[PDB]
């Protein structure tokens, strides 16, 4: 059982520690279960993220093997293109050989430049990664590394440690109550289908069902714009001058949980949880169109993940889900 530790950083990003090579060259990648590649910033690259970020040099690892393979990944936010390569990776205190992974030719773009963390190591299934690159998931159950096919993700609140990523375990300690097991509904993201968006009774959003992904990556609540900008005004919120969704902090203890019903079972997100404080307050939500075959993609983002802790089944395609400690 592998324990990686999470920063939490802002409530916005958890990352945590890799080790790449040997001797090993040390990275912080999101966590993300929302994408299926392994990649790092490299020598080779001259962007300016690139440069404001760790990178990592084959020429100083001596288990290092080079692939002639490219790589191109489009994110939500931003983007990057590379070189695939293998080598031994340090996570979570499993030696991970023979790793395939990223190494990063461009990454443009402003976002990356000035994200905290160097790359990005997805935990999502292998249909969806990008030059069929083995994900280090997979590579880790493929040479027993874990004795069970599963991984279980706690995000802190409030800024504090003890974020973590229990890989091959789950943790009863993190959570109350038991485990529900939600189906995955498609197989790529840990996709599952949502079945209702209610609000004080009322069905506010996903009437009739909507396909949804869990996603450690994403900071907010995001769904279909149009859906969206519904729950904005329910809850009472607008832009701004600059283009921020301002909700009152007043409202806070004034208004009802936001409920999502998932494989019939009631989640609740508290005000607390969907509306971000800082003076200032935020709204949790935010549109964002992801359209693919099985339908436009909801991402329960940190958000919600915050509020449950959620295990990442590969060996009977499940998620569970039980309220965080
Ligand atoms: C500044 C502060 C307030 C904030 N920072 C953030 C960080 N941001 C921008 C995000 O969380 N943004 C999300 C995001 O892209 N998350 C990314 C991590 C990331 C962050 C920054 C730069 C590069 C990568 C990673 C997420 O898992 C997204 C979710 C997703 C899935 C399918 C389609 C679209 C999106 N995953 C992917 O984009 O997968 C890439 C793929 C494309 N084809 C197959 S997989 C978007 C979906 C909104 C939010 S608020």
């Amino acid at each position: 059982i592998g324990d990686e530790p999470l920063e939490n950083y802002l409530d916005t990003e958890y990352f945590g520690t890799i080790g790449i090579g040997t001797p090993a060259q040390d990275f912080t990648v999101i966590f993300d279960t929302g994408s299926s590649n392994l990649w790092v910033p490299s020598v080779y690259c001259s962007s300016l993220a690139c440069s404001d970020h760790n990178q990592f040099n084959p020429d100083d690892s001596s288990t290092f093997e080079a692939t002639s393979q490219e790589l191109s990944i489009t994110y939500g936010t931003g983007s990057m293109t590379g070189i695939l390569g293998y080598d031994t990776v340090q996570v979570g205190g499993i030696s991970d050989t023979n790793q395939i992974f990223g190494l990063s030719e461009t990454e443009p773009g402003s976002f990356l430049y000035y994200a905290p963390f160097d790359g990005i190591l997805g935990l999502a299934y292998p249909s969806i990664s990008a030059s069929g690159a083995t994900p280090v998931f997979d590579n880790l159950w493929d040479q027993g590394l874990v004795s069970q096919d599963l991984f279980s993700v706690y995000l802190s609140s409030n800024d504090d440690s003890g974020s973590v990523v229990l890989l091959g375990g789950i943790d009863s300690s993190y959570y109350t109550g038991s485990l529900n097991w939600v189906p995955v509904s498609v197989e790529g993201y840990w996709q599952i289908t949502l079945d209702s968006i209610t609000m004080d009774g009322e069905t506010i959003a996903c009437s009739g069902g909507c396909q949804a992904i869990v996603d450690t990556g994403t900071s907010l609540l995001t769904g279909p714009t149009s859906a969206i900008a519904n729950i904005q005004s329910d809850i009472g919120a607008s832009e701004n001058s600059d283009g921020e969704m301002v909700i009152s902090c007043s409202s806070i203890d004034s208004l009802p949980d936001i409920v999502f019903t998932i494989n019939g079972v009631q989640y609740p997100l508290s005000p607390s949880a969907y509306i971000l404080q800082d003076d200032s307050c935020t709204s949790g939500f935010e549109g964002m169109d992801v359209p693919t075959s099985s339908g436009e993609l909801w991402i329960l983002g940190d958000v919600f993940i915050r509020q449950y802790y959620t295990v990442f089944d590969r060996a009977n395609n499940k998620v569970g889900l039980a309220p965080v400690a």
